[PDB]
């Protein structure tokens, strides 16, 4: 079962994935500003 | 002496020191992105 972290996790990862990490690209498909990106992939160790 | 990257990153603890550390009032008067300021802390291993 996966909980909301896991969730949130695997669409950013899916979404970086899908604009070959493009970060800002990335935000902007997944709704959230580049800093919450920015926090997200810091707190994974990405 | 101290370089470029220095320079940056004494005004930047300077002024989180400043404002208590609210990342976003920093941002606002260091003229820099708040997503910039969090890739610099997270440089700085702070």
């Amino acid at each position: 079962h996966k909980s909301i972290k896991e969730i949130e996790k695997e669409e950013i990862i899916k979404v970086l994935k899908e604009v070959n990490f493009n970060k800002k690209l990335a935000s902007e498909i997944l709704g959230i500003p580049l800093r919450t990106l920015y926090k997200r992939l810091k707190e994974y160790g990405i």
